[PDB]
Order: structure tokens, then sequence, then C-alpha cells
């Protein structure tokens, strides 16, 4: 089979997400750009558009990235003030881009009155580009230069604020940063167009031209301020982070307890025409723990557009306390002509707004429950406005799943607790989360897996799994001791058993190994595209951020469908991603290719992108499992986090991701959660993972990754803590068969604390995971060709 990647419609589909993806905030009528309008474009960063945030996820090598500039003069639609591009130009010379660690900013040029007076003169529009990056390892400051404005681009803000009635301020960042200046200086318009990827220019001209109406949601609440976000009081402290909002994250905590805090809600877009959403038809059947809810969309202005329907429910408080809004479901319309509607229906199961009960108060702890009482639907433009659509009224408790005491912190700590006050609002009060009282030594002794006898007589390929000729279970029995402390062992970077360039080889790491048909799979960075440290290039796509903006699993799908192929013209099987970490805090350096606040919002983006990769039988890894919200201190930290919030927030999108995205590889983290590092925490990777969610798949740590048993020391060679977790490889050695990291399996295996049977677990996985893999068919020698059309 012969499949063609056609490069065109690859660019299509990313402009798509573009276009799709920037999120309009504030507008006059000064968008869309009128048709052959002059535009003055002013920030130095318009000639070094940001593609990408920085790190693993930002290091695709491209020949071209269309900035916003050039994407204006590409469409025809508007020109450029090209002595005002040539004074940048030549500014530029003397003050070169500044590559670094790169920085999270570039100095602005200062602007006199004389160019800001010249440029006005000789043009309709001014245009003010705000440039951001950031990424792994450094956090995201409070500061000017980060978060705030720069002084000289404030004062660039109010000069062409003065000299232009017409001025639109775009911010080309991974993540938001502080509106509060920039509505001050109050532009015409204001959109947001995060990091587009090598076409994102395009995509930009698009919807700032009119060819595309702009349809883009926020996917996180904006507060006034820093300190007005529930995790600021316990954030960005290298060493331990207590998640004492709970499970109010978010616009979970600002809609139950704030209001009045947010400028902008989540799920908050403009567009160029205005819409109007009427609620329908509403029933429940609570056998099925369903509930159906419909309403109207309708395009009640003068041009074409999307808009999303987005439906919330609200629990009764209980005895758990609730916050008042979770998302359960989202639409996004077709392109509707004026005056035209479209009718949206929704089927939401009964466990999209579930509480995990952690303290036992509901009669069921360990469980999702549903608390008796007047559940109550809203359907809306955004979580703040969203109208009544109906309700239910339980008369008992409905436990919808029933699970276990895990992952539970090992340390008091307060966290905060919906209070309902004497008038009926809500207000926060703090209780104490309970301690864990797991034995988890016993937990792991009760569940241990059977050893399978070892043959080495046994002459069974890979390939004979594959088929159904022989149980994997007979296969496996062929591994050594030696082939097993082998195969949960990565090789990387650079391995020469696969593509050069990339992150990590696993599986047929060693001869032998590989004569059992046990194929070397590739893995590679990154969410938004192949990472090739050979300097070979790949396509750039937009960032996690914009693509979750699109409230549009569709658009996200069709897109990493050609990625899909795209990784198979390079033999690469894994594509590390979604990073699909919850947006606890805005600070947080890496949330540029993270998704949401809103953990169901993050599990259906990070689905719709696994699906993609699916197609054609390439695959992501679901990543940093679990809590990696901060990067501050990631090799150290402590994220001390209570069952519930974990069982609803921070767990639920990896949850949803397994069951409805067909996720079969996660990574874990550089750092700790309640008190263990989470590469050999066996509540995470085999307890909730596998024996709770279904997981059947592979399990591997983060990059040189440190791993310890609990109280112990952390070191990057304690592989037997990784297996006896069902963490089933440890990304990555120099050198897999010679085990260059000198790891402590075989001399844990010889003292009886680390059990064969453990080791033969993670075998399967991996063999299991391998052998459906595209390096499984190249051997086989029925893998797809593909061929690179358009260019
Ligand atoms: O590049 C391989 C890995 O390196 C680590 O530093 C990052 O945390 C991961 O996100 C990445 O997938």
């Amino acid at each position: 089979e012969k499949v063609i990647l056609d490069w065109n419609e690859y660019i299509e589909a990313a402009r798509s997400v573009v276009s799709e993806g920037c999120v309009l905030l504030e507008n006059n009528g000064t968008l869309p750009l009128e048709k052959g309008a002059v535009v003055s474009i002013f920030g130095r960063i318009q000639t070094h558009y940001y593609k990408s945030g920085t790190g693993s996820g930002g290091m695709v090598n491209v020949t071209h990235v269309v900035g916003v500039p050039e994407g204006l003069k590409l469409s025809e639609h508007v020109t450029v003030n090209e002595e005002l591009e040539n004074i940048y130009k030549e500014w530029e010379e003397e003050n070169p881009f500044d590559e670094g660690t790169e920085p999270w900013s570039q100095p602005e040029m200062e602007l006199t009155d004389e160019i800001v007076s010249n440029a006005s003169a000789k043009s309709d529009v001014a245009i003010v580009i705000i440039g951001r990056t950031a990424g792994e390892d450094k956090d995201f400051s409070d500061v000017a230069g980060a978060y705030k404005l720069s002084e000289t681009e404030e004062d660039m803000l109010r000069r062409v604020r003065k000299h232009f009635d017409k001025m639109v301020v775009l911010l080309n960042v991974g993540s938001l940063m502080d509106l509060n200046v920039i509505s001050e200086i109050n532009p015409d318009a204001l959109m947001v167009i995060w990091q587009g990827g090598m076409i994102g220019g395009l995509g930009t001209a698009d919807v700032l031209t009119g060819k595309v109406n702009p349809s883009g949601k926020l996917t996180d609440t904006i507060a006034y301020e820093i300190n007005d976000y529930p995790s600021t009081e316990n954030f960005g402290d290298p060493v331990r982070d207590y998640y004492a909002e709970d499970i109010y994250v978010g616009y979970r905590y600002f809609e139950t307890f704030e209001k009045s805090k947010v400028r902008y809600p989540f799920g908050y877009g403009i567009s160029y025409t205005e819409f109007e959403h009427t609620v329908g038809e509403f029933t429940a059947d609570i056998n099925s723990r369903t509930f159906t809810a419909s309403c109207t969309v309708k395009n009640t202005g003068s041009v074409a557009g999307k808009d999303v329907a987005q439906f919330y429910v609200s629990a009764p408080q209980g005895k758990l306390g609730k916050p008042e809004k979770v998302l359960v479901a989202f639409k996004k319309t077709g392109i509707l002509n004026p005056g035209k509607e479209e009718k949206i229906t929704v089927t939401v199961p009964f466990d999209r707004f579930a509480s995990f009960d952690d303290t036992g108060v509901t009669g069921a702890e360990s469980c999702f429950v549903l608390e008796a009482g007047e559940y109550t639907v809203y359907e809306g433009k955004n979580v703040r406005e969203s109208y009544k659509e109906g309700s239910f009224t339980l008369e008992e408790n409905i436990v919808t799943e029933k699970l276990s005491k895990a992952l539970a912190p090992m340390e008091s700590f307060k966290r905060m607790k919906a209070s309902e006050n004497s008038d009926g609002t809500l207000s926060v009060k703090y209780e104490d989360v309970p301690v864990s009282d797991v034995d988890e030594k016993k937990r792991r002794l009760d569940n241990m897996p059977v050893e399978i006898p070892q043959d080495f007589t046994a002459r069974y390929s890979l390939k004979d799994v594959l088929s159904g000729s022989v149980d994997m279970e007979k296969f496996i029995a062929r591994l050594s001791d030696d082939d097993l402390a082998c195969i949960v062992r990565g090789e990387g970077m650079g391995s020469s058993l696969v593509t050069a360039g990339t992150a990590a080889a696993f599986g047929g790491v060693s001869e032998y190994l590989r004569k059992m048909d046990i194929p070397a799979v590739c893995c590679d960075d990154g969410p938004s595209g192949m990472r090739l440290d050979s300097g070979a290039t790949a396509f750039s796509m937009p960032n996690g951020t914009m693509l979750a903006s699109t409230f549009n699993p569709d658009v996200i799908e069709r897109m990493y469908g050609f990625t899909s192929l795209e990784m198979i013209y390079n033999k690469v099987e894994c594509l590390l991603g979604p990073g699909m970490n919850i947006h606890r805090n805005p600070l947080n350096g890496r949330n540029f290719e993270y998704f949401s606040e809103d953990p169901y919002l993050n599990g259906t983006i990070a689905s719709a992108m696994l699906k993609g990769l699916h197609k054609y039988g390439s695959d992501g890894v679901a990543k940093h499992f679990c809590c990696n919200n901060q990067e501050l201190g990631r090799q150290a930290c402590d994220s001390v986090v209570s069952q519930r919030a974990l069982r609803e927030i921070y767990l639920k999108g990896f949850e949803i991701a397994v069951k409805e995205g067909g996720c079969k590889a996660f990574m874990t983290t550089y750092a700790q959660v309640n008190g263990m590092w989470t590469a050999g925490n066996y509540d995470l990777n085999t307890r909730i993972l596998r024996d709770e969610w279904g997981f059947k798949g592979i399990v591997m740590t983060d990059w040189w990754a440190q791993v310890n048993d609990r109280g112990g020391e952390p070191t990057k060679n304690n592989t037997a803590a990784m297996v006896r977790a069902q963490n089933d490889l440890y990304m990555v050695t120099a050198n897999a068969a010679m085990n260059s990291a000198n790891d402590n399996t075989l001399s844990q295996l010889s003292e009886g604390k680390l059990n064969r049977a453990e080791l033969q677990r993670c075998a399967m996985n991996i063999c299991e995971y391998a052998m459906n893999t595209m390096a499984m068919k190249r051997l086989c020698r029925n893998d797809i060709k593909v061929e690179i059309a358009g260019r």
C-alpha cells in the first residue's frame, strides 16, 4: 500500500486550525480590515513570528515561517506600509534577534513621534504585535518583559493609540499575558493569535482580512490580577506546592466564589457577527445515567460565521460542596450565513459531572457519586453567559463508579471548601484533607502478577503472537533475565536503531531482542511537530493552546491525520504528545503546549489529536502523567494534592484520552506527586491507569528522570522501583544492551526485591505495543509507503 501525503492539503488543514484558534477579545468594527487598506505594522517581533514555544516541543526545523506581515501581503486584501517595514528591518540589523536558552521576549524598538506620525499619515490602520514565548524549565514571571508589557512596549502602544484612530493589537504569545495596561490604552480591536506554527501568518491573515470570521474561544479564565488566581498562593515554590484550591481550579473557583474578579470568562470569544442561543428540548434518563439537551444557535448579524454552544451542569452542593458550573459538552456550529441557524443536541453521561468522595461523607468513599438534590443544566456562549436549559432532581445518591483509595496525600493540609452562607451565596472556607491510610507494600504484594516459567528452547517470534499463532505468554517465556533487563531500557537520544535526531528507540534494543522480531520503535518530540535534531525539516503546527481554542475536535483530528502520514514517512512511531497537564496557573512556562484549565476540554482535545495520529497507524504519548503544572524545581518538586482534585481535575483528562482517545502510551514526570516520584508510583501507573481505567499500553519515564521508592533517595538508575510500579520504559540510556546507566534491575532481582513476574509484565506491555506499530509492519513488509507530493 502506497499513500500520498499532499503538502498543500496539510498546509490547508493547519491553516484551518490557525483561523479557528485565534481568539478575538474586543472589536468596534475596525476588524475585519477593509479591502485595499494600507496597514502600518508595529512591534519588532513582526519580523520573527513566534511559531512555537521553547524547549522539546519547540524545536521543529522549517524552511520558511510565514509571519503576519507576509500573511497580509499574500492575502492581496491589504498592503503593508513599506517605509515602516524598512525602519524595523534597518533597526534590527543594529539590534539583532536574541537567540540565547532563548528569552521570553525581544527588546522593543523605541518609537518617536516622527515615525508614528509619519506612519499614520500614509496608512489607514495600525497593527501592533506583542510577542512572547516561553516553555520548558523556566516559569513565566509577573514582570515587565514576561507577563507584563515592557516599558518600551507600553510606550509603543500609547503612541500608536494617540496617532491612529484605527488600532489593532495582536498577541503572538504562547500563553496569555497581562491585559490590564493594554485594556486601559484601549485599542479598537484585540486578538490573541497564539503561536500558529510555520503557516501561522496565513491563517491569521485569513481572520484579519475577514476571509474567515474568527470563532476561537478562551480555554482559561482571565482574571484582573495574578493574585486573583486561587493557585497563586500555592504556586512557584521549587520544593513543595499544596494544591489548596483543590477542585476549585480556574472557572470552578471564579464562577463559584469570585465572579467580579473575571475580565474574560472560560469559553469567551467573539466574532464579526452576533449569535443568539435559544434553549430547546431537555430530557433526562436516570436509568441510563444520561441527559439530552438541545438548543438552536442563530446568526443574528450580517456576516457568515461559526459559534460554539457550551453546556454546563450545576450540581447540588450536598456534603462535598461543588463548583457552580462544570463543562460537560460543547459543539461548534458549521458556518452559518446571516439569519440562518443550527440545532445542536448533546447526550451527556452522568460521569461528566460526578464528584469523587475522598472523605466518606456521602456514604461512598473512593467513589464517583452524584449526591442527592437538583441538577441544573445550562447552555451558552461561555460559562458566565450560560442560561438554564433544564433540571432534574435525585432523591438519593447515585454511585457512578466504585474506585479505590489511590495516590492519596501523605501529609495533612487545608483545602478550599464551598460553604453555603446564610443568604445562599457561596464562600471559601478551609477543611483538613485526610491523610492516606494505604499500606503500599501490601497492595503491591496482594496484586503481584504470576511469573511465566522461562523456556529458552522456544523459538517463537513476535510475528507468531501478532498472527494469533501463540499466546503472548508463550512468547515472553523466551526472554532471559538479560533480555528482560534490557527491554525496559529506552535508548537515546539519537540512537542508531531509528531515524537520526529523534528522542528514543525502544523494544528491539539488543541483537537478542531484534532476533525475536521485536522491532526498534522510534519516539520523537513533539506536540507541535517532529523535532529532528539532525536538522531535517518537518511540519511545524500550531501550539496546543491554539488547538484547544478551536473548540473543534474535527479540525484538530483532520490536521493530525496528515501528521500520521508524515510520521510514517520519517519512520517515527510515537509522537511525544499531547502535552495535556491542566492550566493550574497562568505563569506555568509550558502552558503553550497544554490545552486548558478544564479537564473535559483537555481530554476531548487530546483525544482528537490522538485520533488524527491513529488514522494511518501512528501514535501519540500522553504526557506528563501527572501534575507537572510548574516548571520551576520540576526535578525535585512535590505536588501535594487531594484524591478528589486528582480524580476530577488532574487525572480526568488523561482518563478521557484513554477511554475516548484510545491512548496506549503515557509519559510520567520529572517530579513528585504526594511524596514520591511518579515513575515509581504504583497507584498511578498500575492501580489507576491499568486496573481502574483499563489502559492497555506502555508507560515511559520522562528523559533522564529520577526514580525512587517512597522515603528513599532519588536516582537516574532505580529501574527496579520503576518496574515495580509498572512504568515499563526508562528513557533513556546511551546503550541499552550494555546497561550504560548501571541500573539495579538484575541486582534487585537477585535479592528478591524485584520479582521476575513484574519484569515480564512490562516486557509483555512493550511487546504488545511494539507489534501493532508501523515498525513491526516494516519487519512484516506490509507497512504503508508514503510519498510527499505538492512541493
Ligand atoms: O525530549 C524528550 C522529553 O524531554 C523532556 O525534557 C520533556 O519534559 C518531555 O516533554 C520530552 O518529551
